[PDB]
Formats: C-alpha cells, structure tokens, sequence
C-alpha cells in the first residue's frame, strides 16, 4: 500500500549511500526505468511539460493525470515534482499536496520560488507553504516525503557561490525543517567544499543535482549527500537519440 | 495547405520518410531535426501511455498536431469502428483533431484476420466520404495485412496478386496510398511498385537497406513502426543502468 511505499522511499535517504533518481514523464518511461533496476521513480516538471508540449504552465489536473498513469505503471514508490505547489496561498498548496496523495504519490518536491518572477519567497512565506503541505499529508494519515527545494544557489551565478549563500541556504533549511520538510534539495550547487559544509550542518537529508561529469556519484556520496537528482537529463538523452535517428536517415 | 503538402510528398523514387512520434515533445524533436511531416504510430502511443480507447488516441493526437506546423498523419489501426458508419466517425474525429491523413487497416483488430475485400473497401469508402463531407484534403493510406498476416513461405506472386487486387479495390473506394507491412523481398517490392495503382509505403525492418536503396525500388513512402520510440527507450534504460 502507499504507506509501505512511503516508508521504503523515506528509508532510501541515507547520507553517504544516496538515493539516485531519474525523472520519468509518462507510463512508458516509468516502466523502462523500473525495468532497468531503479528503486524509486520521480517525475520532473520540466520533462513532463516538454513531453506534453508546454513550457506551472501545465494545468495541475493534467499533471495529476500524468502522475496517476505513472503511479499505476509500476510497483515502485513515486515522488512528484510539484514546482512551487500550484497554489496562491498555503491552503492552496495543501490542496495540491492532498491531490498528489490521492493520485498515489508518496512524496514531492516543493520549491521556494515565485513562478511570476523566479525570485525567492520570504523564508517564512516559503515555510508556511511547507507547513500547509505537511498538515495535508498528516491529515491523510500517509507516510509522505516533502523534499523542500531551495533556489538560493540555483538562481545565483556559480562564481558567487560562497559561504554567505551557504549560510542563507542553511537558514532556509532550518525554517523548512521546523515547518515539516523531510529533505532539502539544493540545485545549482557543485562545490565540494560547500556541499560538505551543507551536509555537515543540514537539519535534513541533502539532495544535490548531478549535471556535469563532476562531482561524480561516488564523490557526492563521500561528501555525505543522501539523494541525487539529474533534472531533465534522462528525457534529453532519449530525445537526442530520436533527433539523431531523424538526421541520420535511421 | 498541410494536406496538399503531405499528398505532394508521396513521390515514387523520392519517398517521404516518416518517423512515428507519440507525444507533443517527440513531435517537436522530430520536427526540429528537419522532418517534413509527422506520423503518429499506434504501438508507440499505446506504449508511452502504459498499454487503447479512441478518445485517448484523439486527445494525444490533438496535442501532437498543435505541437508543430507540420502535416500530421494518424495511425487509426482498423478504424475504431464496428461498421463503416463508425469508421467515418473516427475519421471525422481525427479531422477535428487536425490530422490530414491516416493509416486504415483491413484486418479485424481482435483476431488479425483479413476482412473480405468488399467489406475492407466499404470502410475505406466511408472514410473517404467522411473526409470529403468535411471538405478537407485528407490522405488515406490503406494498410493491407496480406503479407503481415500470411506465412512467409506463401509470400509469392500469388500473395502479390492478392495484394494488388485489394489495392485496386481500395483505390476505387477512395484510398490514396497503399501500405504493405511485412513485405521485405526486393523482387516483390519492385514488382509491387511497378504495378500498384497507388503510391507504395514499405516499413523498414533493419537499418539496411538505406533510404536510398528503397527509393531505387520505386517506393513513395517509408515508415519505421515503433523503432524510433524503442531506440529512445533503449537510451533511457542504458542511462539508468550506468547510474
Ligand atoms: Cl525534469
Ligand atoms: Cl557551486
Ligand atoms: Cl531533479
Ligand atoms: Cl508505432
Ligand atoms: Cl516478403
Ligand atoms: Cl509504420
């Protein structure tokens, strides 16, 4: 049942032995990833939107329909990217999370940026959305993993990534943990020293994104990361293969 | 314009090469890669969506149509309809969805058996009339399963004879193209294209022969079934295994 899937998913967040997730975008891709030995599935908002011909411009109901097809395609635990939570106010984000649970997801990514400007929400406004999500999950009686994404590093040029940004990231992480987040996702962060400092101080299991060849999975694990994401890389590789067939006359 | 463009691309010896797409994202990728038209394939769409009801295919189809300015043809399998009247309705739905052609197959969908020639032709006629009634330039690619269903060892001049007699009945009914999946023999493909009343579509099995070699056989259209989807999923599986 979904609580057992939720428990399995939670248990896989292990500092130094990280959960690696590949984002799927439909039931076919879900099945392929599960058959290739994945231990859980994630959706990615970018991949799902691209697959469906969009640039939270995809309506929530259409995302939920996609999610249900993904969930029923395999027996693996599925986490869903809900972006900023498809809601103006905290109560609206709670409805979104509650709908994700009804759709059969056992966790989410919930991000702290405004879809209008891409700017960060105030720490406590962001935390209030997390708290509403936690409450919705708690009312459902489900074991549900809220992975709180912070865009502190993601929105900053790499050359500006330093201790001040790490400190801002950690202040958000503490607020988000207190509000009921289960994990912290910090995309855009690649510095070994900063990742080490983050995992040493974070109140929550840390998710980082792999983009370049470096750092590698083994390196990230050694820094103490608990979860590794790849964004739309899987979808983009699949589509590269498709485009090359077309050009090669294959 | 889309329909007339698509029709014009069926040139014997200068064939249209079609890749079957299965969602709006794949449609865009293929278009950006230089394709001049797009096809939907039923197997790929079903696979991507976890299989299929007519409504889901039409929903998928509309999203693929809106995704690019290319002409789009849709695989309608046997036509999603018990009687010719029902096939006409499926065609009408596809036109509302923005498709400018279809593949329509002459076999019973639950068994794979061929319909008698007059019943298969009547379904083509109903499709043609539905398109004519809608006032659209719509390309009906009549798929015959003669080589698809029959044992390889019966694949001879007699099976070609059967294929050609069906093609002529289908042409008289309003078909615009003839698709003969399961036909691989170069001698039979050459014989078929020389005698066919309609531009011929063959389906590539392997990467050999080249698009150039097939063109030299006089074919007008070359398709690839679910191969593009399967290759994309191969890459996805490999990525996961590499970690
Ligand atoms: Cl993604
Ligand atoms: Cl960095
Ligand atoms: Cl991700
Ligand atoms: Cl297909
Ligand atoms: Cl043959
Ligand atoms: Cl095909």
């Amino acid at each position: 049942g979904n609580n057992e899937k939720g428990a399995i998913f939670r248990s896989l967040h292990r500092a130094g032995q990280p959960l690696a997730l590949f984002n799927v975008w439909d039931a076919g891709s879900a099945r392929v990833v599960a058959d290739a030995g994945a231990v859980a599935l994630a959706t990615g908002s970018w991949s799902v939107a691209a697959a469906n011909g969009f640039v939270e411009q995809m309506p929530r109901a259409l995302m939920m329909e996609v999610l249900e097809r993904i969930v029923r395609a395999t027996d693996l635990p599925v986490t869903v990217d809900l972006e900023s939570g498809y809601g103006e106010r905290p109560e609206d984000v709670a409805e979104t999370i509650a709908m994700s649970i009804r759709a059969g997801a056992i966790g989410c990514n919930l991000e702290d940026s405004f879809p209008s400007t891409g700017e960060l929400r105030d720490v406590d406004e962001a935390a209030a959305r997390i708290a509403a999500a936690r409450q919705a999950a708690d009312r459902a009686g489900v074991d549900y993993f809220i992975n709180a994404r912070t865009d502190v590093f993601f929105k900053a040029a790499t050359e500006t990534h330093d201790e001040r940004l790490l400190d801002a990231t950690l202040a958000r992480a503490r607020a988000y943990a207190a509000a009921g987040a289960d994990g912290l996702f910090v995309p855009g962060l690649r510095s070994p020293a900063l990742i080490r400092a983050l995992t040493a101080a974070s109140p929550l299991p840390v998710n980082v994104m792999r983009v370049a060849e470096t750092p590698t999975l083994a390196e990230l694990a050694e820094y103490g990361v608990a979860r590794i994401s790849h964004g739309p890389y899987p979808y983009l590789q699949a589509m590269k293969t498709l485009a090359a067939l077309v050009k090669q006359g294959g």
